[PDB]
């Protein structure tokens, strides 16, 4: 059937917990990309046919953030929008999502990706329209509630990630050198230029005036494995999995044009890369970070290649536990994967996350002149997702 | 391109806000009906690929509601899971978004629909995690912000409707005629069991018994003109809009399983309809509920279709104004419309609503021998969606 493209993708920089993004809502992240993902496209927005954006932490966003995203960037109203959530994998399912409604015939032109801020998210009382009636409750915690806590198991995804660490002998010291290795290679990025190119500043209008916003704050630049191996356990005593080997709670959008290929040709679109194969699947909650792992063989089943095959990989780093373990069975040469640096270093905004790592996956291709790429994440609740490219000539 | 069918369609009873439903989690609601489905199918839980379900007040579900209610169900970890947010037309979206994947290759059978529980969302503490500071400040009601206001007009959807009757000329007593004959087909179809077939029962089951939840609670039997027009109005001083030509705040949720034709053929299923084609549009937000004129015309041309043509159609009712405003301009016999009541009689469980007015349109498509069906509803935020069904043979 049609031959699905990448027109476009833009991100803007991931801030971190309670920082640079803090008073910039979720919505208006999504708008800022969005606008420009539609200005690098070369593309009128009233070519656009559909918005399909994911997020997670939506309480008290208001109705329909995609929607919202859509308007705030300027898209004409008669475009329909939809807010998807497959808690970390959703902005980059809505990708595949946007590649099946091309296939299907449906429409031409999808707006796709993600949208977080993890700093806004807010507090819940659960029972206040009806009454507490009497004894102490919860204030509960959206954030951690709707996007970090297994609905199943009743603990963190941080547990997840020891129960992988435990279950493969993932040592604490593999994970903090697998972190210090994300580390360097997103400090060397940054200060290299290697994100000018996907990044839209983000402009901040407070009372005192303008700020803007274009660079990633999460990296800890001058890290060291001495400095890792201090950090104490984060989710269990005499764990191996702490603040230094696992991402952060980050605020971010990243926005993708996926056009049909034809499409692309008739509105004169150089396109980026094709979307060769993609996938999804389950597996226990409690071993979420694995998903990756059948996600992946899925797509690389469906596109003919093998790993070896792969010149570029994104392979998200919510836990190094789980990056390990994927990379391990999958047998990555780990010179080909996050080669800009993970979201160790770089954060984790989950409704954005999955689109963040392919922003960053084409932007390398293009400018390492690769041919075939991968990227793949984790899900909590777990499943995983994946999306295969190869790049255009 | 793959031909698309409904092998089953399930809903719950609908229930009033605060009322029978109010201690069954929409997750629940959702395992309850997606169990069900799967049995009315004649498959096996293994059959399903993946599971689509709306969802719009999803603030401290836990991660991923539509998941949950898959894993609730007793269908395998392994099918991958994602709820949608369109606001009223998540359920019927899911429906079509099954469809075109469908349609794209990548799955035979696929769990769709919506799920709702007004009555538990929750209130909001917005700035509660970095702090308030000084000052009183909002306690905001999520099912409100989240569901029923306009996020870009910063008024509620009853507005919406009150604009429609002043630019339409719809008036108070025309509303309150539509509501009244609404609420006097709900009565005669609850009666005669139009109903029964398609709702499954809620087993309620607390520390002491067991309680049965299985008919729809919203209707007002015996309603009449003088008790509608004695109303006073809900939205503005003067307005035309009032509880009695308004839906209500329902729980509810409302599953189809969606399989090619090929698959359901070769799995022994007998199908109850194909899905001929549909639709999604936008339209100034404030005026949301003419959306369905848009959606319907869409997919009416994309079918080959004519409205004519069409022996049943269910056209929500979330307000009098709104449908009455469509089914003018779409010129509607309205001896077709809602031949078992509407919303207004029935209730309005947003995230679910869409797949419910499928499931009735059905289920009537089946009874009546009606060979040609439309469902459509409006969306708050500025959209439409529909769907257009043939009867199996």
């Amino acid at each position: 059937m049609k031959e699905v493209v990448i027109a476009s993708a833009v991100r803007t920089a991931i801030g971190s917990y309670g920082k640079s993004l803090k008073d910039v809502p979720a919505v208006d992240l999504g708008a800022t990309a969005i606008k420009e993902a539609v200005k690098k496209a070369g593309i009128k927005p009233e070519d656009v046919n559909e918005v399909i954006l994911g997020n997670v932490l939506q309480a008290g966003l208001g109705q329909n953030p995609a929607r919202q995203a859509s308007f705030k960037a300027g898209l004409p109203v008669e475009i329909p929008a939809m807010t998807i959530n497959k808690v970390c994998g959703s902005g980059l399912r809505t990708v595949s999502l946007a590649a099946q409604i091309i296939k299907a015939g449906d429409a031409d032109v999808i707006i796709a990706g993600g949208m977080e801020n993890m700093s806004r998210a807010p507090y819940l009382a659960n029972n206040a329209r009806w009454g507490y009636r009497m004894g102490n409750a919860k204030f509960v915690d959206e954030m951690i509630t709707d996007g970090l806590w297994d609905a199943f198991n009743d603990y963190h995804m941080g547990i997840t990630a020891e129960n992988i660490a435990e279950r493969w002998n993932i040592s604490r010291e593999e994970q903090d050198e697998f972190a210090l290795a994300s580390q360097k290679k997103a400090e060397e990025a940054i200060k290299s230029g290697q994100f000018k190119d996907e990044i839209v500043p983000v402009v901040i209008k407070g009372r005192k005036g303008e700020t803007v916003v274009d660079t990633d704050e999460h990296p800890r630049f001058g890290s060291t494995i001495e400095g890792l191996a201090k950090l104490k356990p984060a989710f269990k005593k005499d764990g191996t999995v702490t603040a230094g080997n696992a991402s952060g709670l980050n605020d971010c959008a990243a926005v993708l044009v996926i056009m049909s290929a034809e499409k692309a040709k008739e509105l004169g679109v150089k396109p980026l890369a094709k979307i060769v194969s993609y996938g999804s699947a389950g597996v226990d909650p409690a071993i979420m970070g694995y998903g990756p792992f059948y996600a992946t063989k899925a797509a690389i089943e469906k596109a003919g290649w093998t790993v070896d095959e792969l010149d570029l990989i994104e392979s998200n780093e919510a836990f190094a536990a789980q990056s390990l373990a994927v990379a391990k069975d999958l047998k990555f040469d780990m010179n080909k994967v996050n080669v800009n640096g993970g979201a160790i270093a770089l954060g984790h905004p989950i409704g954005a996350s999955g689109a963040r790592i392919l922003v960053t996956l084409v932007h390398a291709m293009q400018k390492r002149d690769a041919k075939k790429g991968l990227a793949t994440l984790s899900i909590g609740g777990g499943q995983g997702t994946a999306i295969l490219l190869e790049k255009c000539l």
